[PDB]
C-alpha cells in the first residue's frame, strides 16, 4: 500500500504511513471521535467541539516533524525509519486512555468512584494500546514495515507512561534517549503534545496562542549532556520557553479553569455517581462492567464514551432519575452559582485529605448580620485548583540544555536571573472557588457572607468584590487595607 | 434580567438578549450540540466536529448585524428593536429541524424510509419552534421584552419556512419586505446562513473562503422595487455575488459532496433503515416511535441526534446486528469502492423517480471484455448530485436589485453581458457517481468495465482517468477522441 | 559560514544557504526593498505596503520547496543539491528587473518614453542578475558550494526568460526539463511566483486566498510526456487549478486593476514623463542617464526606485515643477475622475495600434444633451484592459499534464467537457475604463454624456449605472432595451 | 460629501468620515505612507514593512469603537456626535510628529545632534496637527460638520500631549473625563494606540498576540472615582490586563529591541550625525534647515521622512562619503558585530549620564589572555536598555479601576496578591547589549575576552554563553561556580 494524506486545519496536509494508517482504523483509535478534549469547557466555550482524535493526529504528526529535523540536521545521530514510526506511534497513541469528557474522568470522577485504586490517563493508554495490538493483528504489519515487535512495543509504552520497573529504559540504549523527550517529557515537560494543544485550543475557543513550535524545531539540536544525547535548545530562546509555561499557565485561567466549566464538570461527574450503580457496560465475553469499573476491561472501557452523559440523559429508567435531573438542570442551565475566590498565604497548602471538610468550615462560620436563611455543609462547594509549572514547587527551565552559536554541541544550563526580573518568585500556587447549591437571593446573600467571614477566618486572600458582597465583614480583618 | 457574552471563533464576542438566552436554554435548543453541521464529512474532514448549536449562534448574530446596519444607514425605514428581536431570534431558530448527521437525514434517510411524504428540515424547524415555545412557556417573556407573540411568531415562522398561505405573508407588512430577506432569501439565495457556514465550514475544514460578507453589510442598503422595499446591494460589487455562488459551488465539489463522505452517509444511512424496525424512541406521554416516524412526534424528534449512532454500534441485541455490522465496517475503514464519476451530455437530465431503476441499468450493460465475475444490481450504488446556483437552471443575480453611488434609492438591474464574458454560461449540471460494494481485487475491475461501457451506450462524459482503468473500452466511444 | 533563518509571516521560518545569504546582500538585490510589490496599489489598500524583496524571498524559499518535495518522492529524477540551489537562485532572483512601482514601470511609463524598444522585467531581471554576479565576485563564492557558473549561471538566466536562442535549452538536457517549469512557467503559467503573490498580496490587501500550494505540492509527480518529464497534477486536482485561474483573476478584478489604483499609476506615469528630461541618474564611469534610459545600464537603474517619486516631490527645482504638481494633486486626492466602464461585443477586439486614437472618438461624440461646457480630447483619458488566463485566448489547463491514481507515471489530459459545464466558455476579455481630467461636476456630467454616446455608437455594453448617469442617452439603443 | 469605506487588514472595513477624509487627504498626513512603524527592525523583519499611515487610520477606528462602545452602554453620560468626531481626529493625528524611521529618529538621533532641547514626537505631534489644520482651512470644515474649532482643537491636543499647564483640561469639563483616557492614557497605559500596534505589528512581524481589545471594550464601563467619571474594567478581567502588560513585554523582547535591529538603528543614527550639516531641506519661505533643526519649522518637518536615508546612499558628493559608505556598510551587510549581553543586580542602575563612560569601562579592563590586538574605547558600542510595565518602577493595575457583577457602578481597586502569586515582582530592569566595530576573527575574540572581563569586574550577571566564549575568564567566579 501507499500513504495517505489527511487535511487538518491546525497542520495542513500530513502524511500518514500505511502502518500508522492500520493502527488509526481500528474500533479502539476510533473510539476517540466520541470524547471532546476539553470535555465541559463545551457548554462554555461553544467553539470547543473538537475530540481527542484530531488532537492524536496532531501529536503523531508533530512527533514525526521533529524527529525527522534532528535526524536530518545531525546524521551522526543514525535515526532510522524504524524510530521515527515508532515515535510516531507513540505520539499518536498517547491519548488512547482518556475517558468520557478527558480530565473530567480521571480528575475527578475515578477518586470519588472508586478512592481505593491509582489510575491515570497514562496507564489506560498502554493497556488500551496493548488491546489495539492484539484484537487487530498488528504485530505481522509490524513485522511487514520493519519493526521488531518485542523491543518496539516496549519502546513505544515506555515512551507513552515511562519506566515499566543506571539506565532505566530497555526499548532504546543510551545514544538515542532524546527518542524519550518528545512524545512525553517526564523531565521538565516540553513536548509535542502541549504543541498541539496550544494550537487546537486556541483555534477553536477563540483566544489567539504566542507560541512558535515551529521556532523552535528550527533551533532544535542533539547534545552531549552528563553522558547521554539530550534536546538542547538555542540559548537565545530561553525567553521563549518561559513564555510557553506563561502560556499555558493563562489557557488554564481563562479556558480550562474557567468557574463555570469547572461546576459543569462537578454536575457531569455527580450525575454519573449517581447513576453508576444503574448502568451496565458489555466486557469480556459476555461479563458486565460499570461506569466506574470498566476502566479494568479495556473490551468494556473501550464501549465507554461521551455517549454515557446522553444515555442518562434519554433514559426512561426510574433507578436514573436522581442523575438524570441534574443533567436536565444542565440543559434548563440552573447550575449552582459562584460565590467567590481566594488564595492561600504563606506556607499553607490545602492538602486533598482536607479537601471534603471545606464545605463544613464554610457552613460553620461566625459571620454576625441578619440571618435570615441558614445555609448548611450541603449547599456549599468547594474547588481547590493547584496552577504550576508542570513540576510542582520547581522551575521546568533549570531542566533543560541549551547551545550558542560559537560553539552548537556545547550543552550549558541556563539560570532565571541570567535571563529576566520580570519572572516569577513562585512556580506554584492555589485557588479556591465556592459555589452554592442554592440560587434564590437570599440563599446568596447568606453564602457570600458564610464565605468571606470563612476567608478571614482562614487569613486567605481578600476576595476582589469583598467590598461588595460582604460591606459589613471585611473591615474585620486589618491587613485587607 | 441582563446580557450574555459569547465567545465564539468566527465571529468574536457577541452579546445575547435574555429572550435569546431564554430560547436558547431548552433542550429543543441544546438538543443541537449533538448534531454535527457536515454529518459525515468528520470521518473525512477531521476538523469538522462543529455541531449545528454554533452555527446557529452564528446565524442569528449575523442577522442582527444585517437589520441593525440597515436600520442605522436608513432610519426612514423605522425598523424597531421588536423587528430586531424577532429576525435574531428567526436566524437562532431555523436549524431546530434537522435530524441526525444534518443533511443526511432529509436528503437521504427520509425519502427512502418515507417517499410518500413531504419533508424537509425547514418545516422541522417550524414544528420544533412551536414545541420549544409551549415547552418552556417562552410567550410571556416574549410579552415581558415587548414582542407580540401572535403577529410576532407568525413573522419568525413566516420568516423560516416562507408563507403559509399580492402579499402572501400576515406576518409584517410589504414596506417591511426586506425583512423577510435576511435569514431566509426565497428570491435569490443571498442570506446570513451562507455567510455563517461559509466562514464556519471553511475554519473547521482547513480551507479558506475568498467571500467577505461585512464588505456585502457595508454596502447593503433598502430601496424601493415593484412596490416594495427590498435589500438591494451597490453595482460595483455585483462581481463580488457571483464569486459568492461560485464559492459556494467549490465548497461543495471540495467538502460537502466529497466522494468517501458521500459514501460513508450512504452506509450510516443504510445503517439506520436497517435498525428502524428494532429501535424505540420515548415520546408523548410514554408512546414509541421509530428513526422514520420521531419526525411525526416534537418530544421525541428532540431526543433523536447522532447518539442513535452509537447506540446501535453498542447493541448486543441480535436483531440489529445487520444493522450494527455495517457502522462497525466504516470503524475499520472498509467502505463501498468508488468507481468513478460521469456526467450526462446535451441536455438530458435525471429525475429522481430513476435513482431507483439506475444500479440496474450498470449492470445491464454488455462490456466487450474479458472479465472475471458477474454482477448483479445490487452490488453497484450510484449517486446523483446536482450542483447549482441555488435556483436550479436560473442565474440568481438576474434576482438581486442594484443601486448606484450617484443615485442610491433607485434600483437597477445588472445582466450576465454586462459583469463579464468569462462567467458561466450554464448553472445547473448533473454528476453521477458510481461505487462497487465487492471490493476484491478483479470485482473492482469488472465494476470498471462495466462502469465505462455504461457510461458510453448512453452517451455520457468520458471519466477522467478512462484510458487507463479501461482501456480496451475507451476507443468505442469516438467522441472520446 | 553557516545558513540564516529568516522570519516570513507567509512562510514562517526558512532556512537561507550560505550563497542564497551571499546573493542577498547585494545593492542590486536590497534595492528591492524600495520597490513596492502593487505601486500605486498602496494608495488605494492601505494595507499593501510590502515590497519586492520580501515577494522575493518567498518565490525562492517556494521553488525550493517543490524542487526538494520532487526529489524526495521520486528519487530515480536524480536531483542534486546543486539543482536545488540553481532552482532557489533563479527563484531569488527573477524580480530584480523591476522598475519604480513595478508594473506601472515596465507596462505603462517605458511603452509612452521610448515607444521603439521592446522591454520586459524579466530581461530587466537577467541584465541586472549579470551585473550583480560580476560587481561582486559571486563566481568564486558559486564554485566553493560546489556550482559550475559556465553552465549554473545559464540554466538560471534560462529559467528566467527562458532560452536565449529539438531542445533549445543548454543549462539542463531534457532528462531535466521539470527544471524549468518550476520558477517561471512559459509553458502554462503554474509557478511559484504566482504562488507567493496570492498569499502575501491578500495577506496585506484585506483579501482572502483560496488557493492551497501546500496541496498542490503534496499531489504534484514528474510523468513522461511526449519524449519529455514534465511536472504533473493528480487529475483530482483538475477542479483547484480552474479555481487558481479563477482566484487570478478575481484579484486583478478587486485589486491590480483597481480603477483608483489604476488612475494612480496613470498620473504618476505622467509625473515621471513630464521629469524625465530633468532627473539626471550617474550610472557607469560617471556617465548620466534619464529615468527612461536607466534600463540600459545597470549600474545607473540600479538607483532607480520608489524615491524618485519624493525626489520629484520634494524638488525645488523650477523645471520640475509641471510634475511636482501633478503629484501634489495626487497628495490632495484631486485625481482624474472616473466615469465608467465598458466592454465590446460580437467579435471585436481593440489592437494597441487603436489606443492613441480613442479618447478623440469621445470626444468626437455628438450627444443629444444640453451640455454647458464642450470637452476637447486631451480631456479624456481611455485605459483598455486585458483580462485572460495567461495565454490570451486558450485554456491553459489544455496545456497542464495529469496522472491518475492507478498508474502514476502514466500523463493523461484533461477536457473542459470532462470537469464541468459551469466553467467559463472564453478565458479572454476586455474592458475599457474612461476617465475625464476635467473634475468638476458640471465637466463630469458632460464626459458621462459623451461616454455613454461613445458606448453606443461603438455597439460596446451598457454601462451598469447607464440609466442613471445618462438618462437621455440609454433608451436610444435597441440592444439595451 | 459622503461617507468613505476603507480596507484595512486588520480592522476589516473601516468607515471614515467625510471630515477625517479631508483631514487625511493632506501633505501633513499624507507624509506618514514614508515613515516606517518599526524603522529597522524591517531590515530583521523582511514583513515589517508597514508605516505609521495604516497604524494611525487604525487607532482613530479603535478610538472611536471604544468611545461608541461607551456611548451605548451607558446614554447617561451624554455622549455627543462631536465628543466622537473629536476622539476620532485625536486618534488620527498622535503620529504626525513622528520622525525618520520613528523612535529612532527622537529616542536616538536628536539627543546626539540636539542635546540641549527636549524634543519627542508627543510636541511634534500637536505641532504638526497646528500646521495641517491652518495649512489646509479645516475649520470651516469642522464648523460645516457641528464642531466648535475653539474647544475642539483644544481638546485634542490635550488629548495626545495632555495638559497645556484641580482639573487641569481645558477642552472638556470634568463630567467627560474618560474622553481623556481612551486614546492616550496617562494615568495606568491602557490606551487603543497600544491595541493597534500590537495587532498590526504582530500581523507583520510574523509573531502572534494574544491579547483581545474587543472583549475589554465590551467590558468597558464608565463608573465614578474621586469626582470623576473614569473608565472601569470588569474585575474578572484583571489578569487579562496583566497580560497585556506582559504582552508588550514579550513583543520588545523579541523585535522591538532585536539586537541587531538596534544595531541598525545606531549605524543610520551615525549615518545621519555625520550628514547633519551637509543636507539641507527647504522650509517656510524659502529658509534652509538641517535635519536635525528642521523640527523647529513644520513645513520643513513635512518634507523629512525615511527618503533622506536613500537621499545618503545616493549621493555622489564628496562631503557626503563619511555619511554614505556606512550606509553602504548596511547593505552589504557589514555591521558592528554582537559580542554580548548582561545585567546588574541589587540596587545598582545605569544612569542616563554614563552612557557615555561605559565604552572607556570595557576597553579598561585587563583580561589574562592572549590577546592578539588592543581594542581602544572607539572599538565599542554600548547599548543601555530600560525594560518596564510603562510606569518605571510602578505596577500600573494598581491604577486601574474595577467593578463588579452585582453592582456595576462602583469602582473598586485590586492588589496583586489578590490576583496571583505567579507575577513579576519588579516591573522595571536595564539590559546592557556591548557590540564590536571591528569584525575580524581576533579582534572578535579579544573583544568577548573584554567584555567578560568586564561583566565579572562589575559583578553583572554572567553571559548565557560565557563558558563557551571565554573559558579562560569564567572560572574565577565563584558565583557563577
Ligand atoms: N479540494 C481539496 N482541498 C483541500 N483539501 C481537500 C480537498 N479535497 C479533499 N481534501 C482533504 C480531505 C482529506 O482530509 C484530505 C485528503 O482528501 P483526498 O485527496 O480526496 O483523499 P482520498 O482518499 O479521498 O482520494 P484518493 O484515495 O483517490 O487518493 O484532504
Ligand atoms: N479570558 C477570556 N478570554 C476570551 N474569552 C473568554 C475569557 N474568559 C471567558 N471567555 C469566554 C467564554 C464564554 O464563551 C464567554 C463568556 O465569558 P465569561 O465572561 O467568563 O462569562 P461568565 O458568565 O462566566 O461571567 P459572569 O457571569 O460573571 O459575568 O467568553
Ligand atoms: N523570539 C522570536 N520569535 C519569533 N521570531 C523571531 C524571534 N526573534 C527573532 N525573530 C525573527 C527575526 C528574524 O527574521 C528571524 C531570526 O532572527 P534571529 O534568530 O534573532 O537571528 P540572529 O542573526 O539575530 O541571531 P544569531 O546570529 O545569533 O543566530 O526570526
Ligand atoms: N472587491 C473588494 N473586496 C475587498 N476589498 C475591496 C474590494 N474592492 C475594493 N476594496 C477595498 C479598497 C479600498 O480600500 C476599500 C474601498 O474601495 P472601493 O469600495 O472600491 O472605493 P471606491 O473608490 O470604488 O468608491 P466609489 O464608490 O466612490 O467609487 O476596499
Ligand atoms: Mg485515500
Ligand atoms: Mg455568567
Ligand atoms: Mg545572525
Ligand atoms: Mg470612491
Amino acid at each position: 500500500d501507499t500513504m495517505k494524506v489527511i487535511n487538518d486545519p491546525i497542520h495542513g496536509h500530513i502524511e500518514l504511513h500505511p502502518l500508522l494508517v492500520r493502527i488509526i482504523d481500528t474500533p479502539q483509535f476510533q473510539r476517540l471521535r466520541y470524547i471532546k478534549q476539553l470535555g465541559g469547557g463545551y457548554y462554555v466555550f461553544p467553539g470547543a467541539s473538537h475530540n481527542r482524535f484530531e488532537h492524536s493526529l496532531g501529536v503523531g504528526y508533530l512527533a514525526g516533524c521533529l524527529v525527522h529535523a534532528l535526524g536530518e540536521k545531525q546524521p551522526e545521530l543514525q535515526i532510522s525509519e524504524r524510530d521515527v514510526l515508532c515515535v510516531q506511534i507513540a505520539g499518536l497513541c498517547r491519548n488512547l486512555g482518556h475517558g468520557p469528557f478527558s480530565h473530567m474522568f480521571d480528575g475527578r470522577f475515578i477518586p470519588l468512584a472508586r478512592p481505593e485504586v491509582k489510575w491515570t490517563h497514562e496507564q489506560g493508554s498502554v493497556m488500551m494500546f496493548e488491546h489495539l495490538i492484539n484484537s487487530n493483528g498488528i504485530k505481522p504489519v509490524m513485522e511487514q514495515y520493519g519493526l521488531i515487535p518485542e523491543e518496539d512495543i516496549c519502546f513505544i509504552k515506555e515512551q507513552i507512561v515511562g519506566p515499566l520497573e543506571l539506565w532505566p529504559y530497555k526499548g532504546r540504549p543510551e545514544n538515542k534517549s532524546f527518542l524519550y523527550e518528545i512524545v512525553s517529557n517526564k523531565r521538565n515537560g516540553i513536548d509535542v503534545d502541549k504543541w498541539d494543544y496550544f494550537a487546537r485550543d486556541c483555534h477553536h475557543l477563540g483566544i489567539q496562542n504566542n507560541f512558535d513550535y515551529k521556532r523552535f524545531i528550527k533551533f532544535a539540536r542533539v547534545c552531549e549532556v552528563d553522558n547521554e544525547l539530550r534536546i538542547c535548545a538555542r540559548d537565545k530562546e530561553v525567553g521563549n520557553l518561559y513564555d510557553m509555561f506563561h502560556t499555558r499557565n493563562s489557557l488554564h485561567r481563562r479556558a480550562y479553569q474557567h468557574k463555570v466549566g469547572n461546576i459543569i464538570d462537578t454536575m457531569i461527574t455527580d450525575a454519573f455517581l449517581k447513576a453508576d450503580d444503574y448502568i451496565e457496560i458489555t466486557g469480556a465475553g459476555g461479563k458486565k462492567y460499570r461506569i466506574s469499573t470498566a476502566i479494568d476491561d479495556m473490551e468494556a472501557y473501550t464501549k465507554l464514551t461521551d455517549n454515557i452523559f446522553l444515555e442518562i440523559l434519554y433514559s426512561t429508567d426510574p433507578k436514573l432519575k436522581d442523575a438524570r435531573e441534574i443533567l436536565k438542570q444542565i440543559e434548563y442551565r440552573n447550575l449552582f452559582k459562584y460565590v467567590g475566590e481566594t488564595q492561600p498565604t504563606g506556607q499553607i497548602k490545602i492538602k486533598r485529605e482536607d479537601y471534603e471538610s471545606l464545605p463544613k468550615e464554610v457552613a460553620s462560620a461566625k459571620p454576625k448580620v441578619l440571618l435570615d436563611v441558614k445555609l448548611k455543609a450541603e449547599d456549599f462547594i468547594v474547588d481547590v485548583i493547584n496552577m504550576d509549572y508542570g513540576m510542582q514547587e520547581k522551575n521546568p527551565i533549570d531542566h533543560v540544555s541549551f547551545y550558542c552559536k560559537t560553539a552548537p554541541n556545547r550543552a550549558i544550563r541556563i539560570t532565571k536571573n541570567q535571563v529576566s526580573q520580570l519572572l516569577p518568585e513562585k512556580f506554584a500556587e492555589q485557588l479556591i472557588r465556592v459555589y452554592c447549591k442554592k440560587v434564590d437571593r437570599k440563599s446568596l446573600y447568606a453564602a457570600r457572607q458564610y464565605f468571606v467571614q470563612w476567608c478571614a477566618d482562614r487569613n486567605f486572600t481578600k476576595p476582589q468584590d469583598g467590598d461588595v458582597i460582604a460591606p459589613l465583614i471585611t473591615p474585620q480583618k486589618k491587613e485587607w487595607n
